[PDB]
């Protein structure tokens, strides 16, 4: 019955531009996730074709 981490915020997704981030801070796990349809290590492309 427990649930509180961090969503990863819009000004801190510089390391995801089209992807998001799930940092938990009890436990050290900066988890980033990013848009199936996307491209590249930072995220930055994108293919969607789908």
């Amino acid at each position: 019955r427990k649930g509180h981490f961090s969503r990863c915020p819009k000004q801190y997704k510089h390391y995801c531009i089209k992807g998001r981030c799930r940092f938990v801070v009890a436990e050290q796990t900066p988890s980033c996730v990013c848009d199936e349809g996307y491209i590249g290590a930072r995220c930055e492309r994108v293919d969607l074709f789908y």
